[PDB]
């Protein structure tokens, strides 16, 4: 499998967990921002998500995870990376500054083949898990995996088109803080709103992933938008969609349409419950989207509500270890 | 205004301090749960809206705030409250449990005249100030003032519905925490979802108040339902309302028509507001419903996002005030 | 085994997942709030320490967890509920209510054998696993396994005496919120800032943990008091121990004298660390008291500060556990 | 006055506020992060501290607070920052970066008289108001007004000392979170603990603060020592001093000791509160420590515990104007 991951973040140590837990396989890591001996506590520990049960360990300046020993760099850039010495062929771009194909580009300098960009890229091809992988092919080089809530939407989005007609929708995905949030109120010029206090507050913010929708399912191009608030939880967020759809139908169809997607095509992305849920009941899910069918609510026969939940950072990260696993399958078939 | 209070807690202490700074008379408070001593300790320190600048003190059996007496009683039953030897008699109800005209009829057993629940009621005519007040009659002997969500959406559905015709609507509500739920995951028999643990997460809830506008706007009946959820903060919420509308109009069309309307017939009720705001920015605000500009959203000309802030504890509280006065006003001319 | 539960609440269900890990065997759980379906909910479902990995079912009027059928009981009244009938000996008593010897008694009305008090008693034999178990005799009917702080507070209290003899000391116990507290500011008659805004505020409280270390160590009777600052954490609590030693020290002897009563005498009930951790590390955390070596700090020779993390609500379950089998294997000798 | 204050965070604006409060005048202000527009937003809307009553507006390039004109830098090197062209003699340094009376000096450049550093400095002298103030001359050109910590724990260390002598005596501050600290699980790299996600844990940390009012209260250097505990709440913390005192006394003497002291040498530095306050009770007020005599213990007559309370964010604002306003009469007297 041969893996790297350029920075140990959030979703650059959890893909880690996901690859270990998947039988994935890294080789490399790069943060210039952590020295290997924090990279151990950093991956040891995790508030939201426990400690790593089982051996984390510097030895000979490389990480060792259960017996799998990883290289480690420290570069501030991408092109000093000497992947091609580590053996890492997939790198996956957890940064969350080389999004655009110029910028992961950069990673070709160090013998990279493919770069899976872990958030929107402006012009590399995105990828959702479960709804459009027939499209990628092997000459594309610097992939996305689109963000977390378009994975969340996007499946969700797919039942309704495909057995009712979305004709247009509006979403709100009510989210968890991230790293770019402030404790106390704290300069974010780029969003004056995102500094805010981050615990004290709901936040409006911008969100890409509705419109994002639109590229990963043509169909819906122009049909989709939408905004996020942010809340004080420290990880699972839930998409609000209003839909108006071009089929009239009961709840109960939609009901049925979520259920029978989730026990076959989309197994494993889309689940789907019927339980009185909150969000800490799916913290570590590895889902995409949970269709909450008793949250949701039909105004009419063509105007409803659906509920879809997500662990932002773990879903996420396992459906990147799913991309790869498809991409190395296709380009060794 | 020979004001009374039944229920003395974040209502009806809040309408205590509403009244005080809109100079209202309240004379009797009535509540089993919090004796006199403690009740002078509840109303002087507030932890989200800051603690009462003035005296406030236990004397001779009566709460004295700022100088003025207040009988306090201490009676489990509304029937066994001396209404008429304090000289209450609009009565306040806000313990929410007599919210009936069946079980609010019980403060005529003691002498009141007039009872205003203050909370949406099967039965009793609902009023929203700067909506409806126009149907109150002075038969008219118990009323109800709605709920805190429903005086942030009525507002606004009001100028949608008056200007763009509102076709249906699903509305959303992102609402601080309240007395009802749980510190931890402990027991809700009728509510599962809200006995989880509020401060850990994003809770689905039900709400009325879109089925409420129904009853105040009598045309929107049947055009508007929708839900909550509740996120850990302690007070301030938004109004998410996804609406179709009748009349093709742009995003400046609506924006004018909220800033129109704050200016004249409904100023005082509707804000509006351009600045990047946050929950934190309306706490303590006396209005029902700001209008958010610049976090509203349109996909096309007739489908739209309006957000809306209102501080469900204070801004509901002056309007139960604000509701007091219109009705002694109708009652005395 | 044959342990009944009284009070399927925090520490009730938790002891349930504790016996389950431990191979207990538990065989009735009474409950008035709590219908057999809504206990499922309950139990499956923990926003804290996650969903319940393995099958939760109502079958036949019993709950059934990994194949274990368990009686359920819905009494309000202990001297009602048939633990004969079910076959539970041993009764572990969560209520929050039957703390007394004379309260907890009332189990004797329905066959029951033993009764654990899970809380401090007024008069029942307080124990402490790894400091005072051999003062159990087989005549002791009803028990105490004392409080969670106290659990935390006796293994280290334990350790510094018997090395170098504690003086006198001052406790304080950062500690997690729980049940008692409220989610916005209401009444709390018997604790004035207990009703405060659980999420808003940093509380003073009181706390009997470090004067009953003086019942279970017997030595270091008046010479230990303390208090508590309850915080918004939902969650794990800290001891912060400032003692005056008989000996003179340093504060490497103190980590060396944790470190050894770890790896024996006090092995499994107070683990020792030198990581930087917080105290999402300890969720999940087995162990009665875990020895913060790098917190610590140390004045002069014969005065130091103690830090002390544990999971209020799992380590205590797992101890009831514990204090169940030596009982046992005691009186079944 | 003609202050300047370099750096416009939670302090530098909150000592904008502070002076505008006391009519002080502040002339200039700088940051490079925070652009004019910018400036108003952030000053105007403050989440804990509610939003500013009064007109803020940028006109023709500068910031107008209630009609007053403040000059705007935004310069990163502080020997750049034309001071005297605003007319700027007394800055506040609080970046937090320029601490030492080497880089404090750099202010020199511009044309500055007098730099107040709004932290602990390695160098500069420290004072804090109500404890050592005579000791300022007009020679000090570089000055610290000590750490928020330190004001607090200072006066309540000065009253203790003076009546009943502190043998020795260890600290814990529960504090809230800070700027420096991570909405999610992030790197810290001096800081492990600090990197921990904020809104989630207690995290341990460590303060100079007691060895600090060994260098403002000279006969106490080397007696206190202390740590922190950062918990998850916005603002206001709170001092825990377990002391060993030289002549007996009971806890009403040391009660009747600061009420005496907060009407006479310490009115409006140290407070006294018997009643049952939590910190939101606390937010906003101007004290630089409010003594609750209800939380503390005494063990015995020379071992006891002592709480006070201290807006971390806003009486520091405070007393870095009072420190201003002695400083000028001493340098104009
Ligand atoms: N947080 C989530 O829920 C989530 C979900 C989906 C996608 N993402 C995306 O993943 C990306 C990373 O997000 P995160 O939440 O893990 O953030 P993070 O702040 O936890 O991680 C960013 C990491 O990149 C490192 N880094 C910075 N510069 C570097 C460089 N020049 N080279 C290598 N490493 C460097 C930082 O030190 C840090 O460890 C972002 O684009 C984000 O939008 C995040
Ligand atoms: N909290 C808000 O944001 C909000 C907004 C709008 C309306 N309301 C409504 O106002 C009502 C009260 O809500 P709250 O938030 O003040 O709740 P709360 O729990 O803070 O207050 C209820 C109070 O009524 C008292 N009480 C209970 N039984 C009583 C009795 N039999 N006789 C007299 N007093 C008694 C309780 O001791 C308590 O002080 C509810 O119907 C609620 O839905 C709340
Ligand atoms: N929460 C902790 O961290 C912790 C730690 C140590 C000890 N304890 C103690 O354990 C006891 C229970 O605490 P908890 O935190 O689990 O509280 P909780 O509120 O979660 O549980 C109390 C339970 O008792 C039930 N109950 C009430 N009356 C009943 C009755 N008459 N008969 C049977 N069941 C009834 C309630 O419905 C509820 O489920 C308390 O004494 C508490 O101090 C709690
Ligand atoms: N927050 C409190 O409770 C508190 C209390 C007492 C003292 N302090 C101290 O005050 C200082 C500032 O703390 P804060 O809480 O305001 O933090 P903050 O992060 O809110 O503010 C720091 C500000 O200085 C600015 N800045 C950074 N580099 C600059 C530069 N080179 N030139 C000019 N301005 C620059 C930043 O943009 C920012 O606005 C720190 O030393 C802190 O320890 C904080």
């Amino acid at each position: 499998s041969k893996i790297g991951i350029n920075g140990f973040g959030r979703i650059g140590r959890l893909v880690l967990r996901a690859a270990l837990e998947m039988g994935a396989q890294v080789v490399a890591v790069n943060d210039p921002f952590i020295a290997l001996e924090y990279m151990v506590y950093m991956f040891k520990y995790d508030s939201t998500h426990g400690m790593f049960k089982g051996e984390v360990k510097a030895e000979d300046g490389a990480l060792v995870v259960d017996g799998k020993k990883i290289t480690v760099f420290n570069e501030m850039k991408p092109e000093n990376i000497p992947w091609s010495k580590a053996g890492a062929e997939y790198i996956v771009e957890s940064t969350g500054v080389f999004t655009t194909i110029e910028k992961a580009s950069a990673h070709f300098k160090g013998g990279a083949k493919k770069v899976i960009i872990s958030a929107p890229s402006a012009d590399a091809p995105m990828f959702v898990c479960g709804v459009n992988l027939e499209k990628y092919s092997k000459d594309m080089k610097v992939v996305s995996n689109a963000s977390c809530t378009t994975n969340c939407l996007a499946p969700v989005a797919k039942v309704l088109h495909e057995n009712f007609e979305i004709v247009e929708g509006l979403m709100t995905t009510v989210h968890a803080v991230t790293a770019t949030q402030k404790t106390v109120d704290g300069p974010s010029a780029k969003d004056w709103r995102g500094g805010r206090g981050a615990a004290q507050n709901i936040i409006p913010s911008s969100t890409g992933a509705a419109k994002a929708v639109g590229k990963v399912i043509p169909e819906l191009d122009g049909k989709l938008t939408g905004m996020a608030f942010r809340v004080p939880t420290p990880n699972v967020s839930v998409v609000d969609l209003t839909v108006r759809l071009g089929k009239e139908c009961s709840y109960d169809d939609i009901k049925a349409a979520m259920k029978a997607a989730s026990e076959g095509p989309l197994q494993g992305v889309l689940g789907y419950t019927e339980d009185d849920v909150v969000s800490c009941d799916f913290t570590g899910d590895n889902r995409s989207s949970i269709f909450d069918a008793k949250a949701g609510i039909q105004l009419s026969k063509t105007f409803v509500k659906v509920v879809s939940w997500y662990d932002n950072e773990f879903g996420y990260s396992q459906r990147v270890i799913d991309l790869i696993k498809h991409m190395q399958k296709v380009d060794s078939a």
